[PDB]
């Protein structure tokens, strides 16, 4: 129908590197999967758009899940850019129940708890480390949960794949971490902080003088060791995929992980992280793995001693040569 082939125009319109493997996706997975990418790319465009006032997004962003079985609803006061999802929301919610029930019942829980988890960390920066593991989670982990649960849904993956929401949260909170991590620049230069201020905040006084080049130094030593607290999610994600059975859902994961990797490869002990940009097989796990474990190769041939997390970048590409 009409409005399907307008929800994949939206879907190829703002998913920079999902679009592909989203698509490529077995049976009912490929809509219930581009629908809930779409009602999630909604939701996030509400929560990163600054013109909207706090007392006004808290709402939004609780209630949405609501607005799913709300035909007439669209956000027509958006200044962000991806904003066509929301103006014309009426469509995505339209196939959304389209979806089948048992589809249904996974998106808008996780777009309802997502909701209330965003809402929650606009008053606050993230502080803690316990607290950046909490905000990947509520916009990152539930979606590894979510698309799992998806999957086992369909039938074309093992309930075992869903029943897993420690490494679905794992498979997310890696991505999102190396995303966080990579976008440095872009984040606090369109004015947002992500960096965990417990972190940062003890090789600089406030997080944005990393972005001045008296300060690189420090700068890389504060990259590689939330790099190296992102690479402590590999080990669950090995064991995620290796649990997969479909190669349409396989790709569709591994891909965007082994990606991840790279980025964060390219990333480490590496000044133009903060200075511009950071340019950088994977169908079967034996390769995904071998991949993986040339990656972290890479970064141990490249630690210096004098990097104060030096042991720990070593002690966990080590536990990943031998684990698994
Ligand atoms: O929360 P951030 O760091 O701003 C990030 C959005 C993350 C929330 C989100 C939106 C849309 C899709 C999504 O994950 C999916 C969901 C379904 C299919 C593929 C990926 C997660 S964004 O960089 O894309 O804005
Ligand atoms: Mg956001």
């Amino acid at each position: 129908s009409s409005s399907l082939k307008t929800c994949y125009k939206y879907l190829n319109q703002t998913s920079r590197s999902f679009a592909a493997v989203i698509q490529a996706l077995d049976g009912e997975m490929r809509n219930a999967v581009c629908i809930f990418y779409l009602v999630l790319r909604a939701l996030d465009t509400l929560e990163d758009d600054m013109t909207i006032s706090v007392e006004k997004k808290v709402p939004l962003l609780h209630n949405f899940h609501s607005f799913l079985y709300q035909p007439d609803w669209r956000f027509m006061e958006s200044k962000e850019k991806d904003r066509q999802v929301l103006e014309d929301f009426p469509t995505i919610s339209l196939e959304f129940r389209n979806l089948a029930e048992k589809y249904q019942t996974v998106i808008a829980d996780i777009c309802r708890r997502m909701g209330i988890g965003m809402a929650e960390f606009l008053d606050k920066h993230v502080t803690s480390e316990q607290e950046w593991d909490k905000y990947c989670h509520y916009v990152a982990g539930l979606v590894g949960i979510g698309l799992s649960r998806l999957f086992s849904a369909s039938e074309f993956e093992d309930p075992l794949v869903g029943e897993d929401t420690e490494r679905a949260n794992s498979m997310g909170l890696f991505l999102q971490k190396t995303n966080i991590i990579r976008d440095y620049l872009e984040d606090q230069q369109g004015g947002r902080e992500f960096w965990p201020q417990e972190v940062w905040s003890r090789y600089v006084k406030k997080l944005g003088d990393f972005a001045k080049p008296e300060n690189i130094d420090l700068a890389v030593q504060c990259l590689n060791e939330l790099i190296t607290n992102a690479l402590h999610h590999i080990p669950d994600v090995i064991t995620y995929l290796s649990r997969l059975r479909n190669q349409s859902v396989f790709n569709f994961c591994a891909i965007p992980q082994v990606m991840a990797i790279a980025t964060l490869a390219a990333c480490y002990n590496n000044q133009q992280v903060f200075k511009g940009a950071v340019k950088i097989d994977a169908t079967n796990m034996p390769a995904v793995k071998a991949i993986i474990y040339q990656y972290m190769e890479e970064i141990y041939h490249r630690i210096p001693d004098s990097d104060p997390s030096s042991s720990k970048t070593r002690q966990i590409i080590s536990t990943i040569r031998t684990q698994n």
